[PDB]
RNA sequence: GUCAACAAGUACCGUAAGGGAAAGUUGAAAAGAACUUUGAAGAGAGAGUUCAAGAGGGCGUGAAACCGUUAAGAGGUAAACG
RNA sequence: GUGGAGGUCCGUAGCGGUCCUGACGUGCAAAUCGGUCGUCCGACCUGGGUAUAGGGGCGAAAGACUAAUCGAACCAUCUAG
RNA sequence: ACGAGAACUUUGAAGGCCGAAGUGGAGAAGGGUUCCAUGUGAACAGCAGUUGAACAUGGGUCAGUCGGUCCUGAGAGAUGGGCGAGCGCCGUUCCGAAGGGACGGGCGAUGGCCUCCGUUGCCCUCGGCCGAUCGAAAGGGAGUCGGGUUCAGAUCCCCGAAUCCGGAGUGGCGGAGAUGGGCGCCGCGAGGCGUCCAGUGCGGUAACGCGACCGAUCCCGGAGAAGCCGGCGGGAGCCCCGGGGAGAGUUCUCUUUUCUUUGUGAAGGGCAGGGCGCCCUGGAAUGGGUUCGCCCCGAGAGAGGGGCCCGUGCCUUGGAAAGCGUCGCGGUUCCGGCGGCGUCCGGUGAGCUCUCGCUGGCCCUUGAAAAUCCGGGGGAGAGGGUGUAAAUCUCGCGCCGGGCCGUACCCAUAUCCGCAGCAGGUCUCCAAGGUGAACAGCCUCUGGCAUGUUGGAACAAUGUAGGUAAGGGAAGUCGGCAAGCCGGAUCCGUAACUUCGGGAUAAGGAUUGGCUCUAAGGGCUGGGUCGGUCGCGGCCGGCGCCUAGCAGCCGACUUAGAACUGGUGCGGACCAGGGGAAUCCGACUGUUUAAUUAAAACAAAGCAUCGCGAAGGCCCGCGGCGGGUGUUGACGCGAUGUGAUUUCUGCCC
RNA sequence: AAAUGCCUCGUCAUCUAAUUAGUGACGCGCAUGAAGGAUGAACGAGAUUCCCACUGUCCCUACCUACUAUCCAGCGAAACC
RNA sequence: GUUGGAUUGUUCACCCACUAAUAGGGAACGUGAGCUGGGUUUAGACCGUCGUGAGACAGGUUAGUUUUACCCUACUGAUGAUGUGUUGUUGCCAUGGUAAUCCUGCUCAGUACGAGAGGAACCGCAGGUUCAGACAUUUGGUGUAUGUGCUUGGCUGAGGAGC
RNA sequence: UCUGGGUCGGGGUUUCGUACGUAGCAGAGCAGCUCCCUCGCUGCGAUCUAUUGAAAGUCAGCCCUCGACACAAGGGUUUGU
């Protein structure tokens, strides 16, 4: 009953929390995660012939 | 007296080289205390063996230091002594 | 932004041993214990197997260590020096 | 309860501690019977014991597959040789006539199912594991798993599934090799009979596949056989989250509740999944593909299509007959009894721990060897004359064997060492829930234990360990010694100085609870317009514009903001830097007197000098032209001083 | 006037109410000095001086807790003489 | 009675401040099984001077284990012992110990005294210092009454009640 | 003994700060029910308010009880002019 209430977001505070940010979730998993969404939705794209192969791949550069 | 009169180069010690003790005696004969009784037993009390258990299984004799007990005497200049 | 280097830093287990000149000091112990401390990817820590033996060994060097023994180990003898 | 006797034994109940880097479960060393029963109750276990690791009496360790055994490593070590008065010791390929083998060739005596054909003697050919031998219970090293079982043993016994190696003269059976063509009569023909010629397998463009699929001396190769660290990814085990059962717990009220439990070995066969600098088609600039990071491409990208490897996961055989969970019924009541029922369906992840893989980083550091095994190249040779044939077979099945030694238990606040049941020391494997960054500390579950060699009663001094303290705030003291303060995290803000890296968590400040909300950050599905119209579903196409994306379902965790709210409390315990200004010294990290000195000492990078071109330099050695450096060669070895950088290093021979 | 300076508590400045301390200067320096001299970030369980915060370190002691001592049952040493 | 401090290991010294005063000594240079370990101060190390050197320095610098009482006595407390028949109650005092101390203010008096500048004292009163003996109404400390609230992490299915 | 002193209980004192339940048209808000409602009525919800200076403790070394309940002439060892 305290995962039921953590996950609404109670208890997790400014004053709960004793790890560095980073340590708490690491920037480089954020990083990891948010490319492969970021990658995956311009290979669906250009298969599905929204974008071409030329739009695709300045995309993957920005 | 050989370290060793005895289950002695033994037990034990040290990684090893090596080092290295202690310990003899019931009685003539086991006759090594049957039996009874208290105790859970060890231990006792009787009884018995023997010349002797003031010889009872590390037991011949059994000193002293030291200790217990009884008896007698004494005790405020620590005892002791001439 | 990503990336993740370093005899890098705080800090575990380990390894070590600063201070209290704390406890202990006929001890738990012929060197221990508590707190605080040093280091903690490196000249890191460790098991087993090997090599080096006494005026010799081995030493990031203190004359340190070489079986509780070290400015020359231990054992027996010369020796009742 | 037993007992003469209970603070200490055992059983139950409670209350607690270790708290998965255990006070848990197993080992290596080392011990040596301590293991396990029963009995004792003297001694010993520093109180006591009805207890024991004591004493007595018995019992207990089962192997082709687990180790040893085998292999080589650092190294040890004989022989030849050399030295040595000598016991010997030097040396390990060096001052050696160091192969004792080999299919075959051939001469053979011939013993023989003497047709022969296994043996054998010499000859011919062939030939460097060029160093005997030893060295690992953590290296290398074929092949065993599940279930049951004892007072004490089990991967060893039993039951059941396997499996490697070795062998089989009298070959044990299949299959492969290997049974085709041409011609000529005959057969209406399907097929016979004759004759001639083949036949040491075949498929795929390819990578490669197929059950076998000749072949020696020799030769080339591969495996064995390789560091550390980082980052991802796959798979498992555990954890977790929804449900479905079976059984317990609570039930004063609430709780569709809380807990426990909810299997499939090896070896086969298949299929997911992972990897591939593997193949083929084709030819890329408006460069494209792509990872967290990279990286890749005319020496062939993207895209299509294949191939191989791994497959520890899932399915199947094993296999439910076993096990487990419940519920019952019996006796031989000390039976691997008997029966029912079940052993289900999902979801998540920077989780943890193993493992597999990919790809990087670092190195004046490049991270063993060998037994063993395999593949290829080569072709000496061998096989039979068209037969239900031969040599041969790394294919399937069958048959026989696997000896010797270890195997109990302890593995440590009581089995080991420390004179002892000694707070010391002593190498590893597994590792749950909560909090949290965390194998931190704290609390709990599994498992374990009885407070560490005695209890009781008191609450004096002095201690030892821990706390607090008005008002001052180092005045104490040789000295702020000791203690205290500081502390996490978020948001701000950070000087001098500097080798530009640092200083730096500088310093300094704010914030932190609970509750109720709010935003933001993803994933899987379906965008199909008219039946044009019959094999309530499709068969080929008129018939249409999601195209600024909708719609359904599903899913974690985290960040920011706001309202309310409390006696201003909020990193509430635990965890958890006091800071500043200077001077002296050593650059730094590292090291050091085990048991009074951790430092400014030693080390060090950098700098500088010296010797030496091998009959050499330095050094060992009783001795040998014996050793070490040296598997070396001046960018090297050897001998010294100083001690990073910066800046300098004067004069005297 | 340095970890090197006898004289020496050197002289002047600063720091304090007060400084044989510390820092900055000065220097015929008892007896500084160049592979060692002079520096300089970072680092240090190294030595030293002051400031801020903090405090029983003190003025000046007090009180509370655990284990002792203390008493009892059991057990029972040694140094020394 | 003879103090609080800076520097120094200091004894001494010197200075600041207070005070009625900040006198001098002794006791195994009183006192370490009382401490501390700052000076000296074994083994480490650095510098200067000396020495060919190992080393030395009555020179500077830094680091460096402080053991035992349970015996007899003394001392401090605690029982007790000998007498008086036993036993109790109320008392006496031999002897030994002995403790209080100093200063301000007011007043005297701006008087005596003195040219002036300055400037007392006794009586009296009001307080304080140092010491001594107590005590806890009060204020302060303590606080495990484990009193009563609050609160973190965990645990009992939650609530409640708790650990 | 005009008993007695104990153990509970009661009262006084005092310490902390307002218990549990229940109720509330108190509550930041959110979720629901719509024949309802004519702006409802069920939930969730820290906190608040009333019941409530409540609740809990209070001699063990606090005070006073006369309520309840028991128990108390019982033992053991010595002492003579
Ligand atoms: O334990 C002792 C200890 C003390 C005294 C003796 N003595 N002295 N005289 C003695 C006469 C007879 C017997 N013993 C005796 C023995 C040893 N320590 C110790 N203390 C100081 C110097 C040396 C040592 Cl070793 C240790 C060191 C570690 C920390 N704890 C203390
Ligand atoms: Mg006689
Ligand atoms: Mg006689
Ligand atoms: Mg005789
Ligand atoms: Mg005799
Ligand atoms: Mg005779
Ligand atoms: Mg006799
Ligand atoms: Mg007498
Ligand atoms: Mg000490
Ligand atoms: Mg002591
Ligand atoms: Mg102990
Ligand atoms: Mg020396
Ligand atoms: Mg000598
Ligand atoms: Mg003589
Ligand atoms: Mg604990
Ligand atoms: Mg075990
Ligand atoms: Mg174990
Ligand atoms: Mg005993
Ligand atoms: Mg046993
Ligand atoms: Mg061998
Ligand atoms: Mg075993
Ligand atoms: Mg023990
Ligand atoms: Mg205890
Ligand atoms: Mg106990
Ligand atoms: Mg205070
Ligand atoms: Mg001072
Ligand atoms: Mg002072
Ligand atoms: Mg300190
Ligand atoms: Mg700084
Ligand atoms: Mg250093
Ligand atoms: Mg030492
Ligand atoms: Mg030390
Ligand atoms: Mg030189
Ligand atoms: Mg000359
Ligand atoms: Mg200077
Ligand atoms: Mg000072
Ligand atoms: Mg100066
Ligand atoms: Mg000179
Ligand atoms: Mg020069
Ligand atoms: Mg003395
Ligand atoms: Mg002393
Ligand atoms: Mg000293
Ligand atoms: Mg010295
Ligand atoms: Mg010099
Ligand atoms: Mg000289
Ligand atoms: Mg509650």
């Amino acid at each position: 009953k305290n995962t039921l209430a953590r996950r609404k977001g109670r208890h997790m505070g400014i004053g709960k929390r004793k790890g560095t940010a980073n340590a708490r979730m690491p920037e480089k998993v954020t990083w990891m995660r948010r490319m492969r969404i970021l990658r995956r939705l311009l290979r669906r794209y250009r298969e599905s012939k929204k974008i071409d192969r030329h739009m695709y791949h300045s995309l993957y550069l920005k």
